[PDB]
């Protein structure tokens, strides 16, 4: 059977390994974002459009280069090749823009970072990459730099050095998630110890529930091969089966010969590895880890991936304002995908941070009876899920809703056959 | 400690150290053990059925009341004795006690009736006397028959013929009392509704050494098919002529409970016996103590990866309920059933959460004792004009009865499982509710 | 061959949860392996008379019961003699003898610490040479220290199993388990001194503390009551015997049954069969992984080797694991790892041998030849007559594998090797 | 005791955890390695490496293996690169501390069969001693065959390690692996055979079937690629070496990064510090506890003393496993449990000690006394050797357990003893 069933059905990881298979397709759709960096590589809305086709879910723009009307540009050309595809829900896809901070330098918050964050709440990026963060307080730091009307925006906080490790209890309490910046980590500690901090940092996202971008030299000889090493394939690999929520590329989307080709290299590495994670070890660990609530969402969330697990349901639809509820079924790595019905654009954009959330912008004229409202998002959910691939008829979905309108409020998980 | 430490904080240090949550909590079954606790007091309403047996020692109406008041869930009546005037008789007194408390869903407790037959004997099928028996039961209105001596599928199959098509609705229990029967097991519990460990004469029939390897291969078997499993005779054996029982037999009562039995039963202690309503009572208070010892952790994985996948949506809903009862220690899952199917689906997957079955059906709210933990709720008042305002009377029926009846305080969290049309089968919602 | 693998629960045993272990069950599957829970035999006017205890060694009792709470010194110095008479009366078959302990059930502290009829009986035990002290009523630490005081510096080798009777000695098990040898679930008093309906509760966390701490632990007291005056037990006694070898108990105990009742070799007899059955029924794969996993880190040697030597043991599917053991402690630290192989411990000490039947699965070998001048070649001799005896009881036959477990040195404390052997 | 310092180095505290999530989550960069590096390090050895003193500095690196890569170069070519590497090793036997066996491996160019050309330096490598053969391109098991009879009349003992470089490998994999001694993942050509996003899978599977069969598995090709042109590999090269170790390797090799770069001896250098750090974030708990589980029930003594063996080792913490092996069996399959104490191994068999570099854990160490005329004598003075080479190293220091596997007669297959010593 396809997607690593056999694979996955196995009593002990090492007889999980043993039963994986080269001829066993993928057939389940992507899970792992791809964040590429726009530079001067990949700033065209030709080269971009290429991009999203290939894989691109958010487009990060390095401050540490460039300047504001460089990425003013960058940021008009993302969205101009996004909204080229709204004429039709197969082809729209949201795509987060992401702004990631040149540092502190020779050191806390530096005037240029109060700048750059200012720019980015001035022109609607939806996520922060923060640059060293090595202590709580420099999170809140930027925070307070993005002022009151950025207060949407995702805090995701770069560990780069030894203070950032040690620290990393703190600032992950106070981040939205946190960025293994390989770069310079691999030079502030031993380089052989790097694995340690990734391994230790995503596992420690994971049982938090937040989100991990693996990243930096992920397919280096890209920058000029059009191929990547078989070291670069296994680091993808393995940074998926470590549960990383995206990758990353750096230099191979901002300034290489082959930028469309980094992306749909780490779109086929990701989709191979999501199908060899193992389900079983990794949900039952996941189950036991997270702590007992009394919050509906979280009880939901559960109740929900469980059901999803045994039924094999092709999809979780989940209504959600904020991508709370998305999030907190993604915590749990159901295999089924997590197609999230919102009618906030940037809670769509965002959810790319969250693996297996498969965004969906609602854009259709509100019911009159909420009840009918709710309905019809569902609808919109299964219609969307057929036309993309991820269901058919005869197929089993879970369908996550609330009592009453507004963020908060999931409390329902429903069985339906579609069609 | 960081998995229960918001909870602990939320609830109480007091709250998990009661109902053996310690070792409910337990990394193996081994710490589970080394964790139980005398001091730790059981909280839950008793989950696990008592069947007692109606003879001239428990007959009047006075003494049944006693019985339902000590735990009596399902009256049983041995057609190997008597005659079917003095059994009628039994049956119309339960019946007038069982009606004593019928004023308010906080008194009234509905009471099965099951019929025991005398068995085939020395005959190589279904007996004259069992045809006439069974025909009693069905004009009797019987929930439940003991079927004695199953030793195959055809037996059960005569037993379904002999209550004809007025009988379709009651449940056949095969009593397994036999080498035959063990060896014919999978063949007789795949046509059956359940099983009884019928002890007395299986440890004439095999030798007694063997009959424990018997009871808890056939309750494995019956939890593994999510099918009702009864321990019988000889419990509490001494308590027909002492007050108190052996070492040995409060041992055994609690020792069915941790194997998984959905009942335990009395015979000779309350049909002839000197302490028929001690001997409920205790049946009661060690059920209560032994379902609070079940090593949950463990018993809720194992029946997750024994359970084949599903795509039956009653099933999934079933898991995905108790997985959200285990998340915030739920104090109940409210479930509305027609036949009692929804709320057994629940209780295979064994929740520590009492399943609050609301039902119009008076049949199944009786039947549905046959599973572990399933609490019935008699739903009396006509249907609403809107199927959904009708569905949500229900629902708030079974929550106020609750809060009244202890099960569910201010603050708890309870899971509420219904369906999207009306009629049996199309169970497939569940939804958290905020106790207020 | 296939036979092999569908006697002694094995399929069930291959299990890979424990309810698909309960689901392949099987009355048909016959065990094989030797009875591995010791019986302990009230000894009583029912179970006195010479002819008769032989009878019940026979059956299986491997520890004969004295309760001090009926008698005076005189009776208790007669059934002594009549235990040893018997015992002794095989012991011209050196290959097939059975050594019985000899365990003083003490009258308790009533109203009062140590009582001064305790202190008499205590003292009457050393001087008559009993191998075990059941101490009733034990509810603290000092209890233990007060009962090893008054055994004196002659009983320094004597066993104390401490009694747990009532809500005191539960709550205090921990402290009391730590200075004592083993403990009795003594579950007359614990009856009535706590509910009924919680003993059960008590009686598996002080079987899995005692699991857990590598020490015996006896379960006691009506398991089948009904045997005093019946021929057979009732369903409910006979599945408390099963349950309480289940819940890991190293003995299981006749109390009326034999020392007063009509049934006496009958009710052994019934225990002896119950045992066997559900030793069987033991799912191995999860208790081995546990009480490994449980078991702390040591640099004992003893410890090292006893836990190379079962998981050895379980490779191969050894038929035995012969000990050489001059205290018992060897034979103790195999016996804490509930290996399926029979724990064969050869000694020259009659005490040891008595004493380590409060061990699940230890079987005693009193080796009487006088000790060779070549030490290795006296340490061979106690293997060979460990592997004589073996085949001659069924234990072990031609084509088997043993693991064998010796030490460096003479002298108690120095076992450290582990030795894969072919029966021959 | 050991001290609280002990169990905060060699992730120890993430080795205790109950989950592999757990065990994630307690990984730290702080807890340094102090275990010797157990996966050996293959560096071809070419134009680069090729002169008795770049050698000396790759020995002194960590090289155990050289490859030699027979698709380019010439006999007389590679003869002299042997003749250099055997100069280098030989030049550090004045010292035990930096004495070193360097087994040596021919690559063959590869083929419908076997080629004429691969017949001619498969008959070189028996000519010039060769250790090991890499086997490139085996696509079935009479592939294997083919290389084995090839290895003529005198080449028997050469180790055959089966190249996995192709579709047609990958599905006939089982049969493959029945046949060899072991498995390379030679991912160069595996990479352009089938899509280069399902390397992974096709490593970690052979890995894992390689680790249950008890059979060395090598990974290899573009591990530190970048090194052959800059002295710091990248973030994608340093993971991919860890994550090789953690799959289960039991050798990586380098391939240009150490033939033709510009820094070999800091690539060894790299891959050593590297598979360190990773050996130390080995979760032993669950892979010890898959390995018991999955490996197949044994009546093999070697099999099961080794088993006995590793759960001694990890019971007491031991410094190390010495055993006495004259093929290299006996520390194969101790190899195959993944104990984390070293496997010294102790051999009269100069070869043995090289080939033994394949296993993950092994350390040789080749002993050359004359034999004494009483057995266990020999026995003890090659036991005695092994603990005081250990301490001359580091491994060991007095107060330390050490376990010790030998057999009961001299020649090769009969181990069966394991023993637990205290180093004086
Ligand atoms: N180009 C390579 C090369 O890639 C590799 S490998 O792919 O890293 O194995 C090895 C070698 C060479 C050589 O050029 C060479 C020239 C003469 C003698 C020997 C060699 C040699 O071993
Ligand atoms: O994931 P979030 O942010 O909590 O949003 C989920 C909310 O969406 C709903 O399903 C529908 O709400 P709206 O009708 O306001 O869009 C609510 O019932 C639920 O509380
Ligand atoms: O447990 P059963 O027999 O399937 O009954 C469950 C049924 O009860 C309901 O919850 C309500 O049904 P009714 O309104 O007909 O009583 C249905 O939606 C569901 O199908
Ligand atoms: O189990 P114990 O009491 O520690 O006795 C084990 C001892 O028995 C022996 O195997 C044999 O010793 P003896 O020759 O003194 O009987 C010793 O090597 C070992 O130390
Ligand atoms: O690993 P191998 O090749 O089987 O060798 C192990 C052999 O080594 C020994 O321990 C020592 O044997 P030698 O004295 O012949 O070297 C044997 O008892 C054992 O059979
Ligand atoms: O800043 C980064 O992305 C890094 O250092 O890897
Ligand atoms: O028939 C019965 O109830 C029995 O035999 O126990
Ligand atoms: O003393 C005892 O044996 C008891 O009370 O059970
Ligand atoms: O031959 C090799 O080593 C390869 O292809 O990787
Ligand atoms: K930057
Ligand atoms: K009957
Ligand atoms: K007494
Ligand atoms: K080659
Ligand atoms: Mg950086
Ligand atoms: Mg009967
Ligand atoms: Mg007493
Ligand atoms: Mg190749």
């Amino acid at each position: 059977q396809q997607q690593q069933l056999p694979a996955a059905m196995a009593d002990t990881f090492l007889e999980h390994l043993c039963l994986l298979d080269i001829d066993s397709e993928p057939v389940a759709a992507r899970s792992t974002s791809i964040i590429a960096t726009i530079g001067p590589a990949s700033r065209s809305v030709e080269r971009l459009k290429e991009m999203i086709k290939a894989g691109m879910n958010i487009a990060r723009l390095n401050f540490s280069h460039g300047s504001h009307e460089y990425h003013a540009e960058s940021i008009a050309n993302v969205r101009e090749a996004v909204e080229s595809f709204a004429g039709s829900p197969l082809s729209y896809r949201p795509v987060a823009i992401a702004l990631d901070t040149k540092g502190p330098g020779s050191g806390g918050l530096s005037e240029q970072d109060v700048r750059d964050l200012r720019f980015g709440v001035e022109h609607g990026v939806d996520i922060v990459f923060a640059s060293f963060v090595r202590k709580a307080s420099d999170v809140a730091a930027v925070r307070a730099a993005l002022g009151p009307e950025g207060h949407g925006i995702k805090i995701i906080s770069k560990i780069e050095n030894h203070e950032g490790v040690k620290r990393f209890d703190e600032i992950l309490e106070v981040s939205d998630g946190i960025m293994v910046a390989r770069g310079d980590l691999g030079i502030e500690i031993p380089a052989e110890k790097v694995f340690l901090a990734q391994k230790m940092m995503i596992g420690r996202c994971n049982l938090a529930g937040k989100p991990v971008v693996c990243a930096t030299q992920m397919l280096e000889s890209m920058i000029t091969k059009p191929r990547p090493t078989r070291a670069e394939t296994s680091d993808v690999a393995n940074a998926v089966l470590d549960g990383a929520d995206c990758i990353m590329l750096s230099g191979e989307t901002a300034k290489g010969n082959f930028p469309v080709e980094a992306v749909k290299m780490q779109h086929a590495i990701a989709r191979e590895a999501e199908a060899a994670v193992y389900h079983r070890q990794l949900f039952e660990e996941l189950r036991r880890a997270a702590p007992l609530s009394r919050d509906p969402t979280e009880v939901t969330a559960i109740g929900a991936v469980e059901a999803a697990f045994k039924c094999c349901a092709a999809a979780i639809i989940v209504l959600t304002t904020t991508g709370r509820s998305a999030q907190l079924l993604s915590r749990y790595r159901p295999r089924a995908a997590v197609i999230a019905v919102t009618r906030s654009a940037q809670a769509a954009r965002q959810v790319h941070l969250c693996r297996g959330v498969f965004p969906l912008l609602y854009r259709e004229p509100p019911e009159a009876i909420w009840a009918d409202d709710v309905d019809r998002r569902v609808q919109f959910g299964i219609e969307s899920g057929k036309l993309r691939g991820f269901l058919r008829v005869g197929d089993l979905v879970i369908v996550v809703t609330g009592w009453r309108p507004g963020s908060g409020y999931t409390n329902i998980m429903r069985v339906l056959s579609i069609s």
